């Protein structure tokens, strides 16, 4: 299963790290984070080395904010707080694209 982060500082302390922290950026009042949260599921599953995070906007709109967060969901891989990968427009497919190219 993907953790869902509570604070700003969880999510920073995470990224910042040397490895590949993917965070989504959720809401529960979506269609879409819907669909790719089963499907995300999965290939969080399928991240050994790598982690899945999904936060809920709703709670974390400051830090959506800090990264102009303007989409649900929205899915960024980070490395060493310095990034490694940014999709933004519900990519369960597309989070292949930089979760397999990254992670």
């Amino acid at each position: 299963m993907v953790t869902q982060f509570k604070t700003a500082s969880e999510f920073d302390s995470a990224i910042a790290q040397d490895k590949l922290v993917v965070v989504a950026f959720y809401a529960t009042w979506c269609g879409p984070c819907k669909m790719i949260a089963p499907m995300i599921e999965k290939f969080s599953e399928q991240y050994p080395q790598a982690d899945f995070y999904k936060l809920d906007v709703d709670e974390l709109g400051d830090v959506a904010q800090k990264n102009e967060v303007s989409a649900m969901p929205t899915l960024l891989l980070f490395k060493n707080g310095k990034e490694v990968a940014k999709v933004v427009g519900a990519n369960p497919a597309a989070i292949k694209q930089a979760i397999a190219a990254n992670a």
